[PDB]
């Protein structure tokens, strides 16, 4: 980690103690992707491709020595800066318990939006398709509660003519949600009615995409491949203040489009 | 605990016990501060002042030394007397079980009153801020019992955008919620589906406030610092009857500002 | 002492040296107070105030809860800056025995001046009374060498009256001194004159007070206290030149008034 110049930066443990724990908290929270696919180990700060495996055919036809190029992805590599004012950020010795640190969560969420971006919509420059553009398996649905009800349980003869199994899991929005929340009135509680059609699954809720999709969560049909997790480090100073910067470098497929269903509203 | 004269009183060992016990049992119960709030442990009876961490310069612009000040917290010290008869005091000896003790319980009242006093609407010379003084923290809400279950749902994901966690818990008032009981009709019950949209949270009624208030509880962000605890003493003598009081020194303050949340109906 | 951001400057440790021991030398000579007084050990970079041990009542008559607040001293702080040359620096490395460290002497004076004057006039924001304030214990004298010896024959009958006890000093001015001095012909000496009446006592000469006062040396009267010592430490760099500071936290106070006694001339 030493291309992070940290220990040429004016500040003491406690303080970089201090800025590292704040940023894990939102990034726990705000990363709606990362909670159903599936992530590879890092490969290091080196790494720059991954393999496809196929051949393109470039000779003509009736030469006696015949040659292609083989296949492969780039990855992705981002920076993003920041500053920090020090006499504000020396009451910490003396010995104050709040600081204010708001352009640094302000940059964590920016950041946050960009990676659900690429996994939910894909990249057109770098040659990534995203979850939304399979429109082939498509399901029609309605606006009452019983409706969705309905389409849950068509959706599961659909996953087990293919041979498909294991736990499934619905993603919606929350505005929708909310008015199915009110259109019932006193009956039974809907989450338990929800569940017992999913045998026993899960609901999550995020204000990233538009209507609802169904998946199921055996393992191994979406991959998130790093080469270098989030990290912090120092660029220079300003006679007050400090500049400081995040970095990341991903990609990212789909393998098995089998496991996979949208509804329509 | 020499400073109070408990030794030079007219009273044997039991009829200290049973003033004792009886205090307890009311200040179990009436102290609705201390139920979701940290408490920090005792210093002593001569702790001072508690420190804020920062410095006021009072210097002019082109001088050679600059100086200024620090900056701190006064604590609050109470005391409050009342009288207790002999004779009637004098029959427990003779084998009595039950002995007239009510200006005792009237005062200890009185006492617990003030304190949730200072905890939610502060006070103004010594310089401490109330919880309901954070008025960019609000939500609107309805009379019907579906507008509280909406806005529980609402108020998550403000929650969740900040970064925070942890167990949450509703505090109510009392008249307002028998109108709630009082709306529905045979349906499920109520309690529990208030208790599934906090994901298995707690209740709180209590007649100090006049609307409803949404906090989390994984630790650190409302703080009561204590010098010393409610303790009883011995003042004197006239005649027929013996003079006691009660005493304490305490004060409070809040840290983190994003771990509340307001309704108004 | 990680505050001062000492290793981070483009120094060496024989420069660090050379700088740290010429201030000392400084410091010894040219505080005078420090001479007579106590000094309590220090507390640290977080102490913020000193209890003085009362109750001022802030409630009215009639209430049934009585309540106010504790009372205590605020410490104060200093800092001042100054500048240094690094090609006149480097020559140490070669070789050189003497370098030239005029800025850091003229600072070094101006800052010893700052707590003398405290010590014998007192501050009026932060409520600091000094040693020349109290005029109740004076007592008039004349010019010719007796005179002298006259009034410290009278001194020491009221200190005995007071039941005060111990070894005894007097400090004085300089130029009355040496007219002291000039004015006797050839007699006996006049120190060991002096000596004499005070039991075998001591002398200090000043500039800092305009007349002469005698004080007791038993122990406990007057108090010095300090949350940090004297310290040098690094702020920052300009294309030829290093910035430095020096910084400290203290306040003092009078316990017994009748270990003291002015002369008025
Ligand atoms: C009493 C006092 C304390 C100061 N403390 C700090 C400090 O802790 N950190 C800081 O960056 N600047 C501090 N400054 C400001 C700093 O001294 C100033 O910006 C430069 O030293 C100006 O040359 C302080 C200034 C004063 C007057
Ligand atoms: C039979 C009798 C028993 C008494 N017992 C008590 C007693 O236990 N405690 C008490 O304070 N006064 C008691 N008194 C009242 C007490 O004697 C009276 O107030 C003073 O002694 C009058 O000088 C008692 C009086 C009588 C007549
Ligand atoms: C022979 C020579 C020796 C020098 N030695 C030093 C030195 O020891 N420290 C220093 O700060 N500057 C020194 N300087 C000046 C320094 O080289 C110059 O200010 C910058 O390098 C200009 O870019 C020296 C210059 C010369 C010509």
């Amino acid at each position: 980690m030493e291309f992070l110049k940290r220990s040429f930066a004016p500040l003491t443990e406690k303080q970089w103690q201090e800025i590292d724990n704040r940023a894990r908290e939102i990034f726990k929270t705000q990363l709606y992707g990362r909670k159903f696919v599936d992530v590879e180990g890092p490969y290091g700060w080196e790494y720059a491709a991954h393999p496809l495996g196929e051949v393109e055919v470039l000779s003509d036809e009736n030469e006696v020595v015949k040659w292609g190029l083989r296949k492969s992805l780039p990855l992705i590599e981002l920076r993003a800066t920041f500053t920090l004012d020090l006499w504000e950020l020396d009451n910490l010795e003396r010995g104050k318990p709040n600081v204010d640190l708001s352009s640094l969560e302000e940059t964590v969420r920016k950041v946050a939006e960009f990676e659900d971006e690429v996994i939910f919509r894909g990249c057109e420059k770098s040659g990534v398709k995203g979850l939304l553009s399979f429109e082939e398996r498509k399901i029609e649905c309605g606006s009452t509660p019983k409706d969705l009800l309905e389409a849950i349980v068509r959706a599961l003869s659909i996953f087990s003519k293919d041979g498909i199994e294991g736990p499934y899991t619905l993603v919606i929005n929350t505005d929708r949600w909310i008015n199915f929340l009110k259109e019932e009135a006193g009956r039974y509680p809907l989450e338990k009615r929800v569940e017992e059609c999913l045998r026993g699954g899960k609901i999550i809720t995020t204000p990233r995409i538009e209507d609802a999709l169904v998946v199921s969560e055996r393992g191994g049909d979406f991959k998130l491949i790093l080469g270098q997790d989030l990290s912090i480090g120092y660029e220079d100073r300003e006679k007050d203040a400090v500049r400081l910067f995040i970095t990341e470098t991903f990609t990212f497929q789909v393998v098995n489009p089998e496991a996979l269903i949208l509804l329509k509203f």
